[PDB]
């Protein structure tokens, strides 16, 4: 009765120690995250930038020069 | 009354702690096993700009004006 | 009160482990409904190339080259 | 033994109320954040439409206009 108010009160406290334990790991987890949106906007900008590059390189101007004579 | 009644919240603070302990784990458990949104959004962007590289290397356009200069690609 | 004080606080715990209770499940209901990041990463992938596929295959800049070169465009 | 009963009792008690308050985080910071989904939306939105404005610029262009626009 007074034991097993005892025993069961441990288990209790211990149980509490890990689930605090699990907490911590759980919000310093998602702290160290970078922001989704900051994530999307630095790739985003990655691939307007690679592909403005091969946009710009105009690699379908030269068989169109060969045709005229430049 | 008071001990038995102690006792009964005791039992029943235990079980509740029992699945609040396991369904912390599983929180644990699911962001700790997903792979970070950095590395997940760089493969699929390295997919993108291939794809719609391999598609401007090709000269779409190219086509219409070459037979309007009465030559083919 | 020693049996008050422990009754007391013994009931505050069981207060604080329902609504601990349902915040957690909250935070496991939210993180649930996710997509798999990686399924709705391959979508998003598809839409751009395919909207950009449409037009760079639509030929915008061909009227002015054609117009430019002397012939009417079809 | 009844004192550590109580003792322990209130170990349990304090634990719970930093518990309390570290879920609520974890909520709130979950909270703060649009779904996935919208985020990839407006973003591939963007992506589109600056190279929509790019290509419809039409950069090729001017350097075929200078061939056409000029003589042997």
């Amino acid at each position: 009765n007074l034991n097993q108010i005892q025993k069961e009160v441990s288990e209790i406290l211990s149980d509490q120690k890990s689930m605090k334990a699990d907490i911590k790991a759980i919000l310093e987890l998602l702290g160290s995250q970078n922001p989704i949106k900051e994530s999307l906007e630095t790739v985003a900008a990655k691939i307007v930038n690679d592909l403005t590059k091969l946009i710009n390189d105009c690699p379908c101007n030269k068989e169109i020069l060969e045709a005229l004579g430049t």
